[PDB]
């Protein structure tokens, strides 16, 4: 049983191809009775659920040691250019320490839940974090890619992108779409939609992030 | 010239009278290039400006010592009883970890901001720190008390109430959302700041003090 669940977004300077680095890390902390005890979803469709009021949260701009392309600087709104003027600091140990301090306020067991995070968040940030002498912060951490949660969640009960999902939910767009934050409050308005059955479904689904290979070497 | 403005907003188990302890925490870092790079406010009434894309954000609920009194859980939505069952650590060491490597990544100088700030949130904070072995993170850091700010700056303007929400609906003609709640406060005070970015920066360059000098509202 998973005590805690850490919604994550990363934001980066390209596609897998690119060997791209992190620009931007959102985590969003929700311990599992806050999640649980968002109500039910009535109505086709139902509104957007309120966040829970307990939660953690922890937002970071990173400058990266190379150029986003242009088109990751269209959909992000972010530069390495910006980035450095406005004096972000790199995927450095400061950062690995500070995210340590971030879980470790965390009850355990604790689960990564990131969208697309089995091909992309997940094995990118064990790439990041691969680079520092730091042990990894998040060895006793467990994670889940949402993308196989919600399939498995809706034919319980096509596309799987974030915003397909939501506005299939809600019948809306989302809000303030590529930025980390942003995009982890659209994760987990997603995840609150039947969050008892997601909860199951994370408790039995859930691995190491140990176990994570990372992204490129 | 200070290069960082970190917004600060403590909720709490109640008033200074009763010894309160922080419930809820949230620093929301805003680089003085962002700020300043807000559009011009413009209209009457302005929108309520957008955060600047490039912020770094710590919002963190804390397990109190003491229960909160009736009005603090009513106006926060937060108790120790909740707080507790939900897991939430105590303000600790790891804690006070988490914040200096925080502030480490802002560049520097670096100024907190909060609404009576002077007479609540930095006294408070200044306690809760004092309780710890750690050394202060904040010893670096300088304070602000953003009322006296927009005194200051509405009495340059124009050669009354100054409460955060007084402020925000007479700046914007609409009500503050999520009143109370540390990252609301904060996102409110950040839009009242937005509203004179370059003269806000002045007076804070010129009033600056170190948390340093802030002394504790108790203990
Ligand atoms: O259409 C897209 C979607 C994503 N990305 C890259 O993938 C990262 C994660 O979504 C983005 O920050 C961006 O670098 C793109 O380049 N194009
Ligand atoms: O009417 C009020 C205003 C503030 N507070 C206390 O002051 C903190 C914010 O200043 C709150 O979290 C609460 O603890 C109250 O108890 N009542
Ligand atoms: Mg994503
Ligand atoms: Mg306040």
């Amino acid at each position: 049983h998973m005590q805690t669940l850490i919604f994550l977004d990363l934001e980066a300077t390209g596609l897998p191809s690119s060997r791209p680095e992190v620009t931007e890390l959102c985590l969003l902390a929700v311990h599992r009775r806050a999640l649980e005890n968002t109500s039910i979803s009535q109505g086709h469709p139902p509104p957007v659920p309120r966040p829970p009021r307990v939660v953690d949260k922890l937002s970071l701009c990173i400058a990266p040691g190379k150029a986003c392309s242009p088109g990751a600087s269209e959909i992000t709104g972010l530069s390495k250019a910006e980035l450095e003027v406005q004096g972000r600091q790199r995927f450095d140990d400061n950062l690995a320490i500070l995210l340590r301090a971030f879980l470790q306020r965390q009850p355990q067991p604790c689960c990564l839940v990131a969208h697309n995070g089995d091909r992309y968040d997940f094995p990118l940030l064990q790439t990041e974090l691969a680079r520092l002498s730091t042990p990894s912060p998040l060895d006793g951490t467990f994670c889940v890619d949402s993308i196989a949660a919600l399939k498995a969640l809706e034919q319980a009960s096509k596309s799987y992108s974030l915003g397909s999902i939501y506005t299939r939910l809600y019948w809306q767009a989302p809000t303030d779409s590529h930025t980390a934050e942003g995009d982890v409050l659209t994760l987990l308005s997603i995840c609150q939609w039947k969050p008892q059955a997601l909860l199951q479904w994370v408790d039995e689904h859930a691995r190491p992030f140990s176990t994570v290979k990372p992204m490129y070497g």
